[PDB]
């Protein structure tokens, strides 16, 4: 049970098939577009997970055939938002699918998010945020990595994705293969609107650099790191003392 | 005599000071602003090198003391373009520096640029270009990388600006600390406009990986590699086979 939705209103309905293979029925779309899910646990293992976002039954690649989500009622959604609600974090060490509808795929978790092998099939653009969303008047005006210095950590299997893909954190530790329509790696401790404008920058109490090693294949690399006194570190596959 | 200037009528006047210091007077600006110098060689030792593009004697960070460049009639030079003309690849070893009025600054060579401990003083923009400029009835339409292998090293004493930096190759092989306002790396075989906006890409026949291990301390760092079966490869201090 790597993935444990919340109790509440925003808890998705989650189940694995056979190999471990977990399936996530997300919640009903709101006026925004947004599925907003809510976790005390977010965990993928090797079998991955897929994201229920279908209308009809189909063929998902990492679950085989699958029917459709209940929850949608008609409107399949736009943005499918896991967030973390615990103290705990994330280990992704599988590949994440969005069944049926292409969607944008968010998972945010501030305690810190951790990346080996893992990838995003059938998303539009993939975001990993080592923040919390921000909610106003019921509606998602952003995310914060404000006050936090946990680290987005990509192991030495790596990261492999069609579609964009975000990576939001205080700090990264990458050792591995990133590939990616387009690569956006925004560090140091900042608001973000919905769309990854950076918004504010906080000048952290330490150092928050980011580390890169292993490779790039993608159409545009961009890295902002607005931490003050921080910067960005191509080493080798280690980064001793 | 790193710095050798061509014997026509875009070949700059060129000298040096104690030290060995040099220091070019620039050609005369044309009306696009641009002054555009012609070289047999470019290269830049420890103690530097000056661009002077100043209407009035003052007191330059390189060389000292200075007079105004009388090629300049009234008019300093809004870009500074140094191109070499001949087969001989450019070796920067110190600081450039725009004395008097602050430039953009570009250095081509299809050669091979070499930088090692460079860095670039009073230019908004500096663009070291492993590629040639591009003229169409007598105008800059901007640069050309194709049908080109050759690379842009930087050396592990690094390089350093305030300004933008424009790095323009076939590839990069990156073993230092880079900083500057902006970087923004642009490899593979290309044409580009004026202001880096890059035309077209060819299939090179072998590939162009660029590599960068060191760091970065910048405030927007971008890399592009339009090359088909190529990408970037952030490794440790050597890239064995």
């Amino acid at each position: 049970n790597g993935i444990v939705p919340d109790a509440g209103h925003q808890g998705p309905d989650v189940s694995a098939v056979n190999g471990g293979t977990q399936v996530i029925n997300i919640v009903t779309p709101n006026n925004e577009g947004i599925s907003h899910n809510q976790y005390q646990d977010f965990n993928v293992g090797k079998p991955g997970a897929v994201l229920n976002n279908a209308l009809e039954a189909g063929q998902s690649q990492l679950a085989g055939h699958l029917n459709a989500n209940s929850n949608l009622n008609g409107q399949a959604a736009s943005l499918i938002l896991n967030e973390v609600v615990s103290r705990n974090p994330s280990f992704l060490l599988g590949q994440q699918e969005v069944f049926g509808i292409a969607a944008e795929y968010v998972l945010s978790n501030p305690n810190g998010i951790t990346c080996d092998g893992c990838g995003f099939i059938n998303t539009s653009r993939s975001s990993l945020v080592v923040g919390n969303p921000l909610f106003e008047n019921g509606q998602l005006k952003g995310y914060s990595t404000l006050n936090n210095t946990n680290l987005l950590s990509l192991g030495k299997n790596g990261l492999n994705t069609t579609g964009l893909l975000d990576l939001i954190a205080p700090r990264i530790d990458s050792r591995g293969k990133i590939t990616a329509a387009e690569i956006s790696a925004f560090t140091g401790q900042n608001t973000f609107s919905q769309h990854f404008d950076i918004l504010s920058s906080q000048k952290p109490v330490s150092a928050l650099d980011s580390y890169f090693f292993g490779s790039m294949q993608s159409g545009r690399i961009r890295i902002i790191n607005t931490a003050e006194g921080s910067g960005v570190k191509l080493a080798g596959h280690h980064h001793h003392h």
